[PDB]
C-alpha cells in the first residue's frame, strides 16, 4: 500500500504555470500501477485548481490545500482546521495589536498598506506592507539584507508570545509567515499516516528554510529532492520500471 | 457640444452586474446622435472594462477609472496621478504609521488582516480589518453604529493631519476613505470642462455622502439621479426624443 505526494508549483509544473500532459500521464500510470496520488501546498485550494485544472479532485486521491488544513479524499472534504479556530478570537488580536504597533514603530523609508494579513492558515507579515510595487519590494528587499528587519520583529514577536507555539517562516522578499508550530506541510501527514506502509514526497524546497524541508525531512516520508517536473517524471517512470 | 457622463455600477448596470445590448444601444444611439459618452468610478479600469466588456475604450469617449485619477480619451491615456505622487512618501508614511497606531489601540473585539490598504488614489481603512468574514463584518458593522469606532478615527486622524488636505468618506461595512480633498468623481471634469457647452452627469448616489453627490450637486454638471440602468435609457431616449 504506497501513495505519492508532490508539491505543486514546480514540482507538478514549471515555476508559476500549468501542468503537462506528459506530467499527467505519468501521474496516471502511477495511479494505474495501484499507487495513490495526493497534493500538497501552502496554496490555497483555488490556485491548486488552477494549476492541475478543474478535474484536481477527479485526479489524486487526496488534494491538501494550505499544507491540509484544508482536505480532500476520493473527491470528498474531510477536514478543515482554521488559525482562528486554533489560537482562538483572543490570541489573535493580541498578536495583531502588537504586530501593528512594531511595524507603526520602525524606522524603514518604505511603508505603503496591507502589513498584516489574516489568513485561514497563517499570518502573513510585511513591514513595508504588500500593497508595495515591484521595485519597492527590491529597494526594501535589500535594506532588509542590511538591517534585518524582518529577523528583528520575529525575534521580537517570538518573545511577546512564547505561549502561542508559534513557527516563523520567512517569505518571499516582503513577508514573513507566522503560524502555529506544526503547520508546514507535515500537517497532512497525520492523515495517510495510518493507511500506507510507504509514503513518497516530491518537492523542490527541500533545503533548510524551504516549505518541503519539513516533510521531506520527516521519517515517516521517503523525500525526493527534485528540481523541475522532468525529474519528477524520471522518477515516477524508474519507480514504475522495475 | 455635449457630453454624457455615466457613473458604472448601478448606473449603466444592475447593481454589481455586466451592461445590456438595451443599454448599449441606447448609449449608441446617443453617440449616433453627436453626444460624446464619458464614464467616471471609483472602480479601477479593470473592474470597469470587467462590466462593460473589452471594447469599453472603443466604446466611450472618455474613461475615468479611480475618478479621473487614470483617464482615458479617444482609446488614449492622457492623465495618470497617484495617491502617492500628490502626498509623496514622507507624508505617505507618516498618515499610515499612525493609522496603524490608533488601530492597535482599539478597544473592539474582533481584529483580523488587512487594516490600512494603500491604493492608488486612496487609503483604505479598516479597524476590524478588511480579512473577515461576512458574518464577522455584520457583527461590526452593528457594534459602530452604536460606538462610531469609524467616526472616531475619521476625528483623530483629521486632528493629526490637517496640513494633509485629506477627505475623508465612509466605504461599506468595516472601512473607510481617506484621500486629497477634490478626489471624489469632480476630479474629472478639469477634463471635460473645457470642452463641452453641456455635460450630463447621470448616476445613483447622489445623496449626500454618496460618491456621485459631489459631482451631481457640481454647477457645471446637469445632474441625473437614476434608480437603475432602467431609468437611465428613458433619460437618453427623451433626450433623443426631441
Ligand atoms: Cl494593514
Ligand atoms: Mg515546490
Ligand atoms: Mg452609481
Amino acid at each position: 500500500k504506497a501513495i505519492l505526494l508532490f508539491d505543486v508549483d514546480g514540482t507538478l509544473t514549471p515555476p508559476r504555470n500549468p501542468e503537462t500532459h506528459d506530467m499527467k500521464e505519468a501521474l496516471l500510470k502511477a495511479r494505474a500501477a495501484g499507487f495513490k496520488l495526493g497534493v500538497v501546498g501552502g496554496s490555497d485550494f483555488a490556485k491548486q485548481k488552477e494549476q492541475l485544472g478543474e478535474s484536481i479532485l477527479e485526479d489524486f486521491d487526496y488534494v491538501f490545500s494550505e499544507n491540509g488544513l484544508l482536505a480532500y479524499k476520493d473527491g470528498k472534504e474531510f477536514h478543515r482546521n482554521s488559525l482562528l479556530r486554533a489560537l482562538g478570537n483572543e490570541k489573535v488580536v493580541a498578536f495583531v495589536k502588537k504586530c501593528l504597533h512594531l511595524i507603526a514603530d520602525l524606522d524603514i523609508p518604505v511603508q505603503r498598506g496591507t502589513f498584516v494579513e489574516f489568513r485561514n492558515g497563517m499570518f502573513n507579515v510585511s513591514p513595508i506592507g504588500r500593497n508595495c510595487s515591484q521595485q519597492e519590494r527590491d529597494e526594501f528587499e535589500n535594506l532588509d539584507k542590511e538591517r534585518h528587519i524582518r529577523e528583528k520583529l520575529i525575534r521580537e514577536l517570538k518573545e511577546a508570545f512564547p505561549d502561542y507555539q508559534l513557527a516563523y517562516s520567512v517569505g518571499g522578499q516582503i513577508s514573513f509567515d507566522v503560524f502555529p508550530k506544526g503547520w508546514d506541510k507535515t500537517y497532512c501527514l497525520q492523515f495517510v499516516e495510518n493507511d500506507f506502509e510507504t509514503i513518497h514526497f516530491f518537492g523542490d524546497k527541500t533545503s533548510e528554510g524551504g516549505n518541503d524541508y519539513e516533510i521531506f525531512t520527516d521519517s515517516r516520508t521517503i523525500g525526493h529532492s527534485v528540481k523541475t517536473y522532468k525529474d519528477t517524471i524520471a522518477i515516477l517512470e524508474a519507480l514504475l520500471e522495475d
